């Protein structure tokens, strides 16, 4: 539900939303929104932060991710929510 003209928004992550990204294979400092989302996706996948039965729900209560987003869990179905939650950990270049 996010226009493609918004996921290309050149952006760059703050100190540890960056740490989050490079810990899963990142090596740049300036990303586009979907690059960020793609890596955050790999991150959720690798630490298995999702509910094993209703896999559209993510648990980040006791994870770094939780500190970045400020919520204990969220649904990957609510794109806008995810974006604004990601926006606060980055400057829009
Ligand atoms: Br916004 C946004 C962009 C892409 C998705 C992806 C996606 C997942 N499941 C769907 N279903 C349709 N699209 N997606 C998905 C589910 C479990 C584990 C990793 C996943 O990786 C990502 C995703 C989800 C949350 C964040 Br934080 C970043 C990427 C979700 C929200």
């Amino acid at each position: 539900q996010i226009p493609a003209s918004e996921q290309e928004t050149l952006v760059r992550p703050k100190p540890l939303l960056l740490k989050l990204l490079k810990s899963v294979g990142a090596q740049k400092d300036t990303y586009t929104m979907k690059e960020v989302l793609f890596y955050l996706g790999q991150y959720i996948m690798t630490k298995r932060l999702y509910d094993e039965k209703q896999q559209h729900i993510v648990y980040c209560s006791n994870d770094l991710l939780g500190d970045l987003f400020g919520v204990p869990s969220f649904s990957v179905k609510e794109h806008r929510k995810i974006y604004t939650m990601i926006y606060r950990n980055l400057v829009v270049v």
